[PDB]
């Protein structure tokens, strides 16, 4: 709704439930999906991102072509305070994931 089309940055703070969310994706043709996000938790309490974010960088490391592995292990390591890159597809999202 006020959701853009285009590549957006979110900045969330980690805290005991981690970043808040779950991540699908990273194999052939679909990136990194947010496919949950924790309700009462910091990505949920920022307000920013959705279920059908594709993340494209976190703290500058590119997720474009990442696995799921590659992209676990980045937010991982980001650190107490992450700088998300995402951009909003939930018509792909659907595709792989309905």
């Amino acid at each position: 709704e006020d959701i853009p089309r285009e590549p957006r940055r979110i900045v969330i703070h980690r805290g005991s439930t981690g970043l808040g969310f779950n991540i699908v994706g990273g194999e052939n043709g679909e990136g990194i999906f947010i496919s949950f996000i924790l309700a009462g938790g910091p990505a949920d309490l920022s307000g920013e991102l959705r279920k059908g974010d594709q993340i494209l960088s976190v703290n500058g490391v590119d997720l474009r072509n990442a696995s799921h592995e590659q992209a676990a292990i980045a937010l991982k390591n980001a650190g107490q305070t992450v700088t998300i890159i995402a951009q909003y597809k939930p018509e792909e999202y659907s595709r792989f994931e309905a």
